[PDB]
Protein backbone atom coordinates (compact mmCIF):
# COMPACT_ATOMS: atom_id res chain seq x y z
CA UNK A 1 0.00 0.00 0.00
CA UNK A 2 1.84 2.89 -1.23
CA UNK A 3 -0.17 5.91 0.06
CA UNK A 4 0.14 4.33 3.72
CA UNK A 5 3.91 4.03 3.18
CA UNK A 6 3.83 7.30 2.14
CA UNK A 7 2.61 8.77 4.90
CA UNK A 8 4.01 6.89 6.97
CA UNK A 9 7.57 8.43 5.85
CA UNK A 10 6.00 12.11 5.81
CA UNK A 11 5.26 11.90 9.48
CA UNK A 12 8.36 10.03 10.55
CA UNK A 13 10.59 12.78 8.65
CA UNK A 14 8.54 15.09 11.22
CA UNK A 15 9.04 13.03 14.29
CA UNK A 16 5.35 13.60 14.49
CA UNK A 17 4.26 10.95 16.69
CA UNK A 18 1.57 10.55 19.60
CA UNK A 19 1.93 10.03 23.56
CA UNK A 20 2.75 5.96 22.60
CA UNK A 21 5.71 7.08 20.11
CA UNK A 22 3.36 6.03 17.51
CA UNK A 23 2.94 7.92 13.72
CA UNK A 24 -0.94 8.40 13.05
CA UNK A 25 -2.37 5.16 11.48
CA UNK A 26 -4.89 5.83 8.04
CA UNK A 27 -8.16 4.89 8.89
CA UNK A 28 -10.19 6.25 5.78
CA UNK A 29 -10.03 8.16 2.54
CA UNK A 30 -13.55 9.08 1.02
CA UNK A 31 -12.87 11.63 -2.02
CA UNK A 32 -15.51 13.62 -3.78
CA UNK A 33 -14.44 13.50 -7.66
CA UNK A 34 -16.85 16.32 -8.70
CA UNK A 35 -15.91 18.88 -5.72
CA UNK A 36 -12.62 17.27 -5.10
CA UNK A 37 -12.89 17.31 -1.44
CA UNK A 38 -11.41 14.39 0.28
CA UNK A 39 -12.22 13.31 3.47
CA UNK A 40 -8.75 11.82 5.52
CA UNK A 41 -9.65 9.96 8.45
CA UNK A 42 -6.27 9.55 11.65
CA UNK A 43 -5.95 7.34 14.35
CA UNK A 44 -3.23 9.16 16.86
CA UNK A 45 -2.70 10.06 20.24
CA UNK A 46 -1.16 13.31 19.37
CA UNK A 47 -4.26 16.33 20.15
CA UNK A 48 -6.03 18.58 17.83
CA UNK A 49 -4.21 21.53 19.05
CA UNK A 50 -0.61 20.15 17.67
CA UNK A 51 -2.20 18.84 14.35
CA UNK A 52 -3.58 22.77 13.89
CA UNK A 53 -0.05 23.88 14.69
CA UNK A 54 1.36 21.51 12.04
CA UNK A 55 -1.47 22.76 9.32
CA UNK A 56 1.02 24.90 7.46
CA UNK A 57 3.65 21.64 7.44
CA UNK A 58 1.05 18.63 7.04
CA UNK A 59 -0.04 20.53 3.76
CA UNK A 60 3.73 20.64 1.96
CA UNK A 61 4.50 16.99 3.74
CA UNK A 62 0.92 15.66 2.36
CA UNK A 63 0.82 18.08 -0.66
CA UNK A 64 -2.74 19.27 -0.10
CA UNK A 65 -4.69 22.31 1.62
CA UNK A 66 -6.36 21.96 4.52
CA UNK A 67 -9.80 23.29 4.81
CA UNK A 68 -10.42 22.12 8.40
CA UNK A 69 -8.95 19.38 10.99
CA UNK A 70 -11.57 18.39 13.23
CA UNK A 71 -12.03 15.40 16.20
CA UNK A 72 -14.11 12.63 15.30
CA UNK A 73 -15.61 9.96 17.74
CA UNK A 74 -12.72 10.06 20.46
CA UNK A 75 -10.12 11.78 21.40
CA UNK A 76 -7.66 9.55 19.58
CA UNK A 77 -9.37 10.12 16.01
CA UNK A 78 -9.04 13.24 14.11
CA UNK A 79 -10.90 14.02 10.43
CA UNK A 80 -8.95 16.54 7.64
CA UNK A 81 -10.94 17.97 5.14
CA UNK A 82 -8.44 18.71 2.57
CA UNK A 83 -8.16 18.92 -1.41
CA UNK A 84 -5.01 17.61 -3.22
CA UNK A 85 -1.97 20.36 -3.91
CA UNK A 86 -2.61 19.19 -7.54
CA UNK A 87 -6.12 20.71 -7.69
CA UNK A 88 -5.21 24.59 -8.30
CA UNK A 89 -8.43 26.45 -8.74
CA UNK A 90 -8.01 30.66 -8.31
CA UNK A 91 -8.74 32.38 -5.30
CA UNK A 92 -9.31 35.30 -7.30
CA UNK A 93 -10.61 35.31 -11.00
CA UNK A 94 -12.15 38.59 -12.63
CA UNK A 95 -14.73 38.63 -15.03
CA UNK A 96 -13.65 39.66 -18.53
CA UNK A 97 -15.64 40.04 -21.58
CA UNK A 98 -12.86 37.73 -23.89
CA UNK A 99 -14.89 35.22 -21.76
CA UNK A 100 -18.16 35.47 -23.51
CA UNK A 101 -19.25 33.08 -26.19
CA UNK A 102 -20.96 33.43 -29.40
CA UNK A 103 -23.05 30.63 -29.41
CA UNK A 104 -26.45 32.63 -28.47
CA UNK A 105 -27.85 31.09 -25.15
CA UNK A 106 -24.24 29.92 -23.61
CA UNK A 107 -22.68 31.76 -20.51
CA UNK A 108 -19.69 31.08 -18.70
CA UNK A 109 -20.02 31.28 -14.72
CA UNK A 110 -16.42 30.59 -13.88
CA UNK A 111 -13.42 28.32 -13.36
CA UNK A 112 -13.24 24.51 -12.29
CA UNK A 113 -10.04 22.53 -12.07
CA UNK A 114 -9.99 22.29 -15.97
CA UNK A 115 -11.78 24.85 -17.54
CA UNK A 116 -15.06 26.48 -17.38
CA UNK A 117 -18.11 26.25 -16.13
CA UNK A 118 -20.65 26.77 -19.38
CA UNK A 119 -24.08 26.96 -18.91
CA UNK A 120 -26.18 26.32 -22.27
CA UNK A 121 -29.63 27.72 -21.43
CA UNK A 122 -31.43 26.32 -24.49
CA UNK A 123 -30.64 22.59 -23.02
CA UNK A 124 -30.40 23.99 -18.68
CA UNK A 125 -33.07 26.55 -19.17
CA UNK A 126 -33.14 28.11 -15.29
CA UNK A 127 -30.42 29.03 -12.46
CA UNK A 128 -30.62 28.80 -8.99
CA UNK A 129 -27.86 30.60 -6.92
CA UNK A 130 -28.13 30.35 -3.40
CA UNK A 131 -26.04 31.85 -0.61
CA UNK A 132 -25.80 33.86 2.48
CA UNK A 133 -24.60 37.28 2.53
CA UNK A 134 -21.44 38.48 1.25
CA UNK A 135 -20.98 35.08 -0.84
CA UNK A 136 -21.04 36.71 -4.22
CA UNK A 137 -24.53 34.69 -5.49
CA UNK A 138 -25.50 38.12 -7.09
CA UNK A 139 -22.91 38.67 -8.91
CA UNK A 140 -22.86 35.43 -10.59
CA UNK A 141 -26.60 36.30 -11.45
CA UNK A 142 -25.47 40.23 -12.83
CA UNK A 143 -22.71 38.75 -14.99
CA UNK A 144 -25.06 36.07 -16.48
CA UNK A 145 -26.91 38.77 -16.90
CA UNK A 146 -24.28 40.41 -18.39
CA UNK A 147 -23.25 37.90 -21.48
CA UNK A 148 -27.12 37.46 -22.13
CA UNK A 149 -27.23 41.24 -22.46
CA UNK A 150 -23.78 41.28 -24.83
CA UNK A 151 -25.95 38.48 -26.74
CA UNK A 152 -28.77 41.09 -27.42
CA UNK A 153 -31.74 39.34 -25.10
CA UNK A 154 -34.07 41.37 -23.56
CA UNK A 155 -33.85 41.59 -19.43
CA UNK A 156 -36.37 42.29 -16.31
CA UNK A 157 -34.98 42.41 -12.61
CA UNK A 158 -37.20 41.44 -9.82
CA UNK A 159 -35.85 43.52 -6.41
CA UNK A 160 -38.95 44.45 -3.93
CA UNK A 161 -35.75 46.38 -1.81
CA UNK A 162 -36.15 49.56 -3.88
CA UNK A 163 -33.98 48.39 -6.65
CA UNK A 164 -30.78 48.92 -4.78
CA UNK A 165 -29.43 45.61 -5.97
CA UNK A 166 -30.03 46.64 -9.89
CA UNK A 167 -29.79 50.63 -9.89
CA UNK A 168 -30.42 53.45 -11.99
CA UNK A 169 -27.40 51.92 -14.57
CA UNK A 170 -29.59 48.43 -14.90
CA UNK A 171 -32.70 50.41 -15.63
CA UNK A 172 -30.89 51.67 -18.88
CA UNK A 173 -30.90 48.18 -20.33
CA UNK A 174 -34.21 46.67 -18.99
CA UNK A 175 -37.21 47.01 -16.53
CA UNK A 176 -36.46 47.05 -12.78
CA UNK A 177 -39.36 45.89 -11.17
CA UNK A 178 -39.54 46.99 -6.91
CA UNK A 179 -43.17 46.52 -6.40
CA UNK A 180 -45.53 43.36 -6.48
CA UNK A 181 -48.51 45.51 -8.68
CA UNK A 182 -45.45 45.33 -11.08
CA UNK A 183 -44.04 41.84 -10.23
CA UNK A 184 -47.88 40.79 -10.98
CA UNK A 185 -48.09 42.30 -14.38
CA UNK A 186 -45.08 41.44 -15.09
CA UNK A 187 -44.93 37.28 -14.38
CA UNK A 188 -48.71 37.36 -16.13
CA UNK A 189 -46.83 38.89 -19.30
CA UNK A 190 -44.08 36.13 -19.20
CA UNK A 191 -46.53 33.83 -18.98
CA UNK A 192 -48.64 34.87 -21.60
CA UNK A 193 -45.38 35.59 -23.48
CA UNK A 194 -44.29 32.25 -23.30
CA UNK A 195 -48.15 30.38 -24.29
CA UNK A 196 -47.72 32.61 -27.37
CA UNK A 197 -44.10 31.22 -28.11
CA UNK A 198 -45.19 27.64 -27.53
CA UNK A 199 -47.94 28.32 -30.07
CA UNK A 200 -46.25 29.87 -32.80
CA UNK A 201 -43.73 26.51 -31.89
CA UNK A 202 -47.09 24.22 -32.09
CA UNK A 203 -48.00 25.82 -35.81
CA UNK A 204 -44.66 26.44 -37.19
CA UNK A 205 -43.27 22.64 -36.56
CA UNK A 206 -40.80 24.51 -34.58
CA UNK A 207 -38.54 21.98 -31.32
CA UNK A 208 -37.82 25.62 -30.22
CA UNK A 209 -37.38 29.61 -31.21
CA UNK A 210 -34.18 29.20 -32.56
CA UNK A 211 -35.36 26.87 -35.66
CA UNK A 212 -39.04 29.45 -35.25
CA UNK A 213 -36.29 32.43 -35.77
CA UNK A 214 -35.01 30.59 -39.39
CA UNK A 215 -38.15 30.49 -40.67
CA UNK A 216 -39.12 34.14 -40.47
CA UNK A 217 -36.86 36.70 -41.53
CA UNK A 218 -37.98 39.63 -40.27
CA UNK A 219 -40.18 38.30 -36.76
CA UNK A 220 -37.08 37.74 -34.55
CA UNK A 221 -38.05 36.30 -31.25
CA UNK A 222 -35.32 37.74 -28.21
CA UNK A 223 -34.57 35.69 -25.14
CA UNK A 224 -36.05 37.18 -22.23
CA UNK A 225 -34.03 37.05 -19.26
CA UNK A 226 -35.66 37.44 -15.81
CA UNK A 227 -33.24 38.13 -12.49
CA UNK A 228 -35.37 37.31 -9.50
CA UNK A 229 -32.56 39.02 -6.59
CA UNK A 230 -34.61 37.19 -3.94
CA UNK A 231 -37.07 33.97 -4.26
CA UNK A 232 -38.46 34.35 -0.36
CA UNK A 233 -40.01 38.03 -1.55
CA UNK A 234 -42.17 36.35 -4.11
CA UNK A 235 -42.72 32.71 -1.78
CA UNK A 236 -43.40 34.06 1.45
CA UNK A 237 -46.38 35.43 2.32
CA UNK A 238 -46.56 36.18 6.05
CA UNK A 239 -46.88 40.00 7.29
CA UNK A 240 -48.65 40.46 3.91
CA UNK A 241 -52.30 41.94 4.21
CA UNK A 242 -54.95 40.24 2.16
CA UNK A 243 -54.55 41.73 -1.42
CA UNK A 244 -51.26 41.36 -1.39
CA UNK A 245 -51.30 37.64 0.05
CA UNK A 246 -53.45 36.92 -3.49
CA UNK A 247 -50.93 38.98 -5.81
CA UNK A 248 -47.99 36.62 -4.65
CA UNK A 249 -50.36 33.33 -4.41
CA UNK A 250 -50.44 34.11 -8.52
CA UNK A 251 -47.23 35.19 -9.03
CA UNK A 252 -46.17 31.90 -7.68
CA UNK A 253 -48.37 29.75 -9.58
CA UNK A 254 -47.09 32.13 -12.98
CA UNK A 255 -43.63 31.35 -11.64
CA UNK A 256 -44.51 27.37 -11.20
CA UNK A 257 -45.97 27.90 -14.63
CA UNK A 258 -42.88 29.25 -16.27
CA UNK A 259 -40.13 27.00 -14.48
CA UNK A 260 -41.94 24.03 -16.00
CA UNK A 261 -43.05 25.36 -19.66
CA UNK A 262 -40.17 28.21 -20.35
CA UNK A 263 -38.00 25.50 -21.92
CA UNK A 264 -37.75 25.81 -25.61
CA UNK A 265 -39.80 29.54 -25.97
CA UNK A 266 -36.57 31.23 -25.00
CA UNK A 267 -37.98 32.72 -21.45
CA UNK A 268 -34.83 32.18 -18.18
CA UNK A 269 -35.19 32.60 -14.98
CA UNK A 270 -32.05 33.08 -12.40
CA UNK A 271 -32.92 33.01 -9.44
CA UNK A 272 -31.29 34.23 -6.17
CA UNK A 273 -31.94 32.64 -2.65
CA UNK A 274 -30.69 33.71 0.42
CA UNK A 275 -31.98 31.57 3.00
CA UNK A 276 -32.73 27.77 1.63
CA UNK A 277 -36.81 26.91 3.08
CA UNK A 278 -38.45 24.10 1.37
CA UNK A 279 -41.35 26.67 1.70
CA UNK A 280 -38.70 28.77 -0.22
CA UNK A 281 -37.14 26.08 -2.45
CA UNK A 282 -40.43 24.94 -3.42
CA UNK A 283 -40.33 20.89 -4.90
CA UNK A 284 -41.52 22.38 -7.72
CA UNK A 285 -39.14 25.13 -8.12
CA UNK A 286 -36.24 22.47 -7.39
CA UNK A 287 -38.07 19.49 -10.38
CA UNK A 288 -37.58 22.73 -12.87
CA UNK A 289 -34.70 24.65 -12.78
CA UNK A 290 -32.03 22.02 -13.46
CA UNK A 291 -29.04 24.47 -12.27
CA UNK A 292 -27.97 25.19 -8.80
CA UNK A 293 -24.81 26.87 -8.11
CA UNK A 294 -24.56 27.20 -3.95
CA UNK A 295 -22.08 29.06 -1.86
CA UNK A 296 -20.73 27.69 1.12
CA UNK A 297 -23.86 26.87 4.12
CA UNK A 298 -22.92 25.78 7.63
CA UNK A 299 -25.94 23.98 8.12
CA UNK A 300 -26.23 20.90 5.74
CA UNK A 301 -30.02 21.01 5.90
CA UNK A 302 -29.90 24.13 4.37
CA UNK A 303 -27.40 22.50 1.55
CA UNK A 304 -29.77 19.64 1.11
CA UNK A 305 -32.75 22.00 0.75
CA UNK A 306 -30.50 23.66 -2.18
CA UNK A 307 -28.66 20.88 -3.90
CA UNK A 308 -30.30 17.25 -2.51
CA UNK A 309 -26.79 16.75 -0.45
CA UNK A 310 -24.60 18.53 2.15
CA UNK A 311 -21.56 19.30 -0.06
CA UNK A 312 -22.45 22.96 0.47
CA UNK A 313 -20.90 22.79 4.07
CA UNK A 314 -17.33 21.09 2.84
CA UNK A 315 -16.66 24.11 1.11
CA UNK A 316 -13.39 25.98 1.55
CA UNK A 317 -13.89 29.80 3.03
CA UNK A 318 -12.46 31.35 0.10
CA UNK A 319 -15.12 34.54 -1.60
CA UNK A 320 -16.16 33.45 -4.49
CA UNK A 321 -16.36 29.80 -3.95
CA UNK A 322 -19.39 27.51 -5.17
CA UNK A 323 -20.76 24.90 -5.86
CA UNK A 324 -22.28 24.10 -9.11
CA UNK A 325 -25.28 21.22 -9.77
CA UNK A 326 -26.34 20.25 -13.37
CA UNK A 327 -28.02 16.31 -12.81
CA UNK A 328 -25.30 14.09 -11.43
CA UNK A 329 -22.94 17.00 -11.15
CA UNK A 330 -21.65 18.62 -7.54
CA UNK A 331 -18.23 20.50 -8.74
CA UNK A 332 -16.68 23.04 -6.98
CA UNK A 333 -15.56 26.21 -8.96
CA UNK A 334 -14.23 29.79 -8.59
CA UNK A 335 -17.32 32.00 -9.80
CA UNK A 336 -16.29 35.65 -11.89
CA UNK A 337 -16.04 38.31 -9.87
CA UNK A 338 -18.56 40.71 -12.03
CA UNK A 339 -17.93 44.02 -10.41
CA UNK A 340 -20.81 46.80 -11.70
CA UNK A 341 -18.11 50.06 -11.46
CA UNK A 342 -15.84 48.34 -13.94
CA UNK A 343 -17.91 46.16 -15.80
CA UNK A 344 -21.30 47.16 -16.01
CA UNK A 345 -21.27 49.02 -19.46
CA UNK A 346 -24.75 50.23 -19.97
CA UNK A 347 -23.84 52.14 -23.09
CA UNK A 348 -22.14 48.78 -25.12
CA UNK A 349 -25.62 47.11 -24.39
CA UNK A 350 -27.17 50.00 -26.11
CA UNK A 351 -24.78 50.49 -29.47
CA UNK A 352 -24.83 46.79 -29.94
CA UNK A 353 -29.17 46.57 -30.22
CA UNK A 354 -28.19 49.44 -33.11
N1 LIG B 1 -16.60 36.01 -7.50
C1 LIG B 1 -16.01 36.68 -6.51
N2 LIG B 1 -14.66 36.65 -6.43
C2 LIG B 1 -14.06 37.36 -5.46
N3 LIG B 1 -14.61 38.12 -4.52
C3 LIG B 1 -15.95 38.13 -4.62
C4 LIG B 1 -16.71 37.45 -5.56
N4 LIG B 1 -18.06 37.72 -5.38
C5 LIG B 1 -18.08 38.55 -4.37
N5 LIG B 1 -16.84 38.85 -3.86
C6 LIG B 1 -16.52 39.70 -2.72
O1 LIG B 1 -17.29 39.27 -1.61
C7 LIG B 1 -18.13 40.35 -1.14
C8 LIG B 1 -19.56 40.09 -1.57
O2 LIG B 1 -20.35 41.29 -1.58
P1 LIG B 1 -21.14 41.73 -2.89
O3 LIG B 1 -20.15 42.14 -3.91
O4 LIG B 1 -22.18 42.76 -2.43
O5 LIG B 1 -21.93 40.43 -3.36
P2 LIG B 1 -23.39 40.06 -3.88
O6 LIG B 1 -23.22 39.29 -5.15
O7 LIG B 1 -24.27 41.25 -4.00
O8 LIG B 1 -23.88 38.99 -2.81
P3 LIG B 1 -24.87 38.96 -1.59
O9 LIG B 1 -25.02 37.43 -1.26
O10 LIG B 1 -26.32 39.23 -2.17
S1 LIG B 1 -24.30 40.23 -0.30
C9 LIG B 1 -17.46 41.63 -1.63
O11 LIG B 1 -16.53 42.15 -0.67
C10 LIG B 1 -16.80 41.20 -2.95
O12 LIG B 1 -15.58 41.88 -3.21
O1 LIG C 1 -22.57 20.93 -17.76
C1 LIG C 1 -21.32 21.21 -18.38
C2 LIG C 1 -20.24 21.47 -17.36
O2 LIG C 1 -20.04 20.24 -16.64
C3 LIG C 1 -19.04 20.27 -15.62
O3 LIG C 1 -18.89 18.98 -15.14
C4 LIG C 1 -17.70 20.71 -16.19
O4 LIG C 1 -16.74 20.84 -15.15
C5 LIG C 1 -17.84 22.03 -16.93
O5 LIG C 1 -16.59 22.39 -17.50
C6 LIG C 1 -18.93 21.93 -17.99
O6 LIG C 1 -19.14 23.19 -18.61
O1 LIG D 1 -44.75 44.53 -17.45
C1 LIG D 1 -45.42 44.10 -18.63
C2 LIG D 1 -44.96 44.90 -19.82
O2 LIG D 1 -43.56 44.62 -19.98
C3 LIG D 1 -42.94 45.39 -21.01
O3 LIG D 1 -41.58 45.17 -21.07
C4 LIG D 1 -43.58 45.04 -22.35
O4 LIG D 1 -42.97 45.80 -23.39
C5 LIG D 1 -45.08 45.30 -22.29
O5 LIG D 1 -45.71 44.91 -23.51
C6 LIG D 1 -45.70 44.56 -21.11
O6 LIG D 1 -47.08 44.91 -20.98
Amino acid sequence: DKRNAEYRLAFEQLNFVGADSKTPILKSFIEDKGTRIDEITFESMIPIETWKSYIPQLQTSLNISIISIEQGASKRIVIIKSMAGDAKIPKYLPWDDKYIEEQEGVVVVGQTFSGNIKIDLNKSPHILSAGETGSGKSVILRCILWQLLKQGAIAYMVDFKGGVEFGLEYEKVGQVITEVDAAEKLFKYLVDENAKRLKLLRESGSKNIGEYNKKFEGEELKRIIVVIDELAELMDKTGVDDETRAKLVRIEGYTSTLARLSRATGINLCIGVQRPDAKVITGQIKNNVPVRICGRFADSKASEIVLSNTKAKDLPEVKGRFLFKLGADTVQFQAFYFDDDKHFIPNKILKLRK
